[PDB]
């Protein structure tokens, strides 16, 4: 299972962010607002979660063979991921998610504060003009083979377009001592 593909718990669905390694043990990063729901996922068991404030969480794979170090492009192809990096304003990026598939756009701001109402407030988010819809959360924000972020939330949709916010991947990686596969 690669970045952008569906992960579920009961009736809830999110998207996988990036497959990573923690001391050689395969895990998957996704949004924290997703992992707060349950410890039991289609792919394994939750081992960490942080939301709101941050928006990241990590799941240990039940099947290490499933930890595919790529992002699914929703066209029968995949993008290989080799490193993690920090986004910059004006950067051309792509987002992969289980509701709307693959979408492209650019980074329009950094360190954005986002109020999700009853769900709370998150800080330090990457802002983009890429659209997203419910179910896309946790999915991959990347630029070629460089991982950048995990879909958190936004406004609008993929028909009208909108604004989307992503948790920087490097903070989630350092939280857990993980490296991207």
């Amino acid at each position: 299972i690669a970045g952008g593909e569906a992960i579920t718990t009961g009736g809830s669905r999110c998207s996988l962010g990036f497959n990573v390694s923690v001391n050689g043990v395969a895990h998957a990063l996704t949004a924290g607002h997703c992992t707060n729901i349950s410890a039991s996922w289609s792919i394994g068991t939750r081992t960490g979660t942080s939301f709101p404030n941050n928006d990241y969480g990590i799941i240990r794979h039940s099947n290490p063979a499933a930890a595919d170090g790529r992002v699914y492009l929703y066209n029968g192809s995949y993008q290989d991921i080799t490193t993690a990096g920090n986004a910059f304003v004006g950067q051309a990026v792509q987002r992969s998610g289980s509701t709307t598939g693959l979408r492209s756009g650019s980074v329009t701001g950094l360190n954005a504060t986002v109020n999700y109402g009853s769900s709370g407030i998150v800080y330090g988010m990457i802002q983009t003009n890429v659209c997203a819809q419910p179910g896309d959360s946790g999915g991959s924000l990347f630029a070629g083979s460089t991982a950048l972020g995990l879909t958190s939330g936004g406004s609008g949709n993929c028909r009208t377009g909108g604004t989307t916010f992503y948790q920087p991947v490097t903070e989630a990686l350092s939280a857990y001592g993980a490296t991207v596969l």
